[PDB]
């Protein structure tokens, strides 16, 4: 599903993104903007590592979901990768709430930190009614 810029700002805020872990929704928005275009069957194979990035928040299969063949990976978030690329947001808020709970935060995603970090991020939830 590619969900409407206002669509998943209230889908977020609805999840209990605003403010989770001291994370505005609108540096959400800016990080699912960046690592998907709000796409939730996005992946991105690295072939440097042999990880894949999954879902809307292109999370990575080292180490938060399973999928089998990620070599020496782990399953912070202990979900199939699969589970990451369903059109229902939810279990890929649980598991970007889990890895925001890291010392990094949001910066655990390096797209946030070039595309969002110090930047005027409010454009991303202008006249949502969030």
């Amino acid at each position: 599903k590619v969900f409407e810029r206002c669509e998943l700002a209230r889908t977020l805020k609805r999840l209990g993104m605003d403010g989770y872990r001291g994370i505005s929704l609108a540096n959400w928005m800016c990080l699912a903007k960046w690592e998907s275009g709000y796409n939730t069957r996005a992946t991105n194979y690295n072939a440097g590592d042999r990880s894949t990035d999954y879902g809307i928040f292109q999370i990575n299969s080292r180490y938060w979901c399973n999928d089998g063949k990620t070599p020496g990976a782990v399953n912070a978030c202990h979900l199939s990768c699969s589970a990451l690329l369903q059109d229902n947001i939810a279990d890929a808020v649980a598991c970007a709430k889990r890895v925001v709970r890291d010392p990094q935060g949001i910066r655990a995603w390096v797209a946030w930190r070039n595309r969002c970090q110090n930047r005027d991020v409010r454009q991303y939830v202008q006249a949502c009614g969030v």
